[PDB]
């Protein structure tokens, strides 16, 4: 196996986005300043271990993760979350939060999330570039 798993990606479609702010209970101000910004996610892959970048307003966090193992990393929310990161595929993976199943999976050139937030689920669509 011999896959290049860091690039870069940006926003396209997104499908009621602050309703995962009202989820967490996010006024509009907020919900109107990041649908104001571009939600690009980076990542970095490295033998094993993978870099992540979170650009919550051009602020950026550095993190290491590794698969196969349950890490934990500092949520937005100040609050330290262990998640895991399962592959089952070709190109495929499975990640659960503290309380969240998340499912990834790619597809061409448009990439599928899904989370589950206050009864609310929706699905994220990015294009290559």
């Amino acid at each position: 196996g011999s896959m290049s798993f860091s690039g870069k990606y940006q926003l396209q479609s997104q499908e009621n986005f602050e309703a995962f702010m009202k989820a967490i209970g996010l006024p509009e101000e907020l919900i109107q300043k990041g649908k104001d910004i571009k939600g690009v996610s980076e990542i970095v892959q490295n033998g094993k271990h993978f870099k992540f970048t979170i650009t919550a307003g051009s602020k950026v966090i550095q993190n290491e993760f590794t698969v196969g193992e349950e890490c934990e990393l500092e949520t937005m929310t100040g609050e330290k979350v262990k998640t895991v990161v399962q592959l089952e595929g070709d190109n495929k993976l499975v990640t659960t939060f503290k309380n969240i199943k998340s499912v990834t999976e790619l597809n061409g050139d448009i990439i599928t999330n899904t989370m589950t937030l206050g009864d609310i689920v929706f699905k994220r669509i990015s294009k290559r570039i």
